[PDB]
């Protein structure tokens, strides 16, 4: 067209903030199930009483940071969905008066509605900027609370802290850590190939997997470990017309089977210890997850810098027209329509997608 009225990335954004939001509640809810860690009438000396004593302070604060996303940072990135279905309904309700000014030839009406919806676009734009602000702050607590719990578990480098006093009194420790940090990472690229195919599947896709494993998400508690699984997998999804029975669909099937094939594991691991590595086994996930935390909140950073490129890229295309229309010449002007109604259609089609963004995902209660 001669002018970009629509959405823009939008809606890529906004299906990597959907997949980012989904997959901080599953660790967030995963932490705050996690119990202190059970180390009673073992001797692990001063100096690891003096460790169980910091660690159980890191799991409290781990509980507390995990509270902040549910009940803070979520929310503010979730208004950032609300602005984009809001600029929706603006854009929906100026449309017959911005086609009524270009049918009337009347450039002065023409010009304030598109600089009213570009004051919308610049909030949009601010309003980004404060939400990575309080990220940012958030990164920083994740990243303070998972090098503290790290370095009480295992010391700077692994070779210390509250686990090399357990792997003094038993032997079997080291390899018990190394399985679990295995399984754990083997996890995540199993979890992390899911969401990269409802992605792939464009923003409306992706809206259906997230709820489908939002909504069937168990956390179980086995050994002082807790471990989310997905009920039934991806069965929800074989009627969504998403392709849940092409090879790709196949293929995330699997990935979520195989994701809670690892959660059964990690279980079967914890059922079968004695509680020196029922200990082990937890500190370990915990450690795990808090560093997964702190990264998944990396990425949310950088998808609403994204869709604050993406406000900040519409802004100059509206100012592009809004500066264009005193010169425009009477056959330029009344193509404008063209323009508006191309951008009608995309911001309708981004609206149901973006409020599904906005809203908690749907988990047990």
């Amino acid at each position: 067209g001669n002018y970009a009225l629509g959405p823009e990335g939008l809606k890529k954004a906004l299906a990597e903030t959907g997949s980012h939001i989904l997959v901080m509640d599953l660790y967030a809810k995963t932490m705050i199930k996690q119990p202190n860690v059970n180390l009673s009438n073992i001797d692990l000396g001063s100096e690891g009483g003096e460790l169980l004593k910091n660690i159980h302070l890191n799991q409290e604060l781990s509980r507390i940071n995990a509270n902040y996303w549910l009940d803070t940072a979520k929310p503010q990135i979730q208004k950032t969905a609300r602005n984009i279905v809001n600029y929706d309904e603006q854009f929906q309700n100026y449309y017959d008066t911005l086609v009524e000014t270009v049918q009337k030839k009347d450039k002065a009406g023409l010009k304030e509605g598109i600089n009213d919806l570009i004051t919308t676009i610049n909030t949009n734009s601010k309003e980004v900027t404060d939400v990575i602000k309080m990220l940012q702050d958030f990164k920083g607590k994740l990243y303070q609370n998972s090098t503290d719990f790290k370095n009480n578990v295992g010391g700077p480098d692994g070779k210390g802290g509250l686990t090399a006093i357990l792997a003094g009194q038993q032997a079997t420790i080291p390899q018990l850590q190394a399985e679990i940090e295995q399984l754990r990472s083997t996890q995540k690229k199993h979890f992390d190939d899911v969401l990269a195919w409802s992605i792939g599947g464009g923003l409306g896709a992706a809206i259906l997997v997230i709820a489908a494993i939002g909504g069937a998400v168990v956390i179980v508690v086995t050994g002082g470990t807790a471990t989310p699984a997905v009920v039934g997998g991806l069965s929800a999804l074989g009627a969504a017309g998403i392709g849940l029975g092409t090879a790709a669909g196949v293929t995330a099937s699997k990935h979520m089977d195989s994701y809670n094939e690892i959660s059964n594991k990690i279980g079967e691991l914890s059922m079968k210890a004695d509680r020196a590595n029922q200990a082990v086994l937890s500190l370990t996930n915990a450690k795990e997850t808090l560093a997964y935390l702190y990264q998944t909140v990396d990425q949310a950073i950088l998808s609403l810098t994204n869709i604050q490129k993406q406000w900040n890229t519409m802004g100059a295309n509206y100012t592009d027209l809004l500066d264009n229309i005193d010169s425009m010449q009477d056959h330029k002007f009344s193509l404008i329509p063209d323009d508006l109604k191309a951008a009608k259609e995309s911001w309708n089609d981004i609206h149901k997608d973006a409020e599904f963004i906005s809203k908690d995902i749907a988990f047990k209660q």
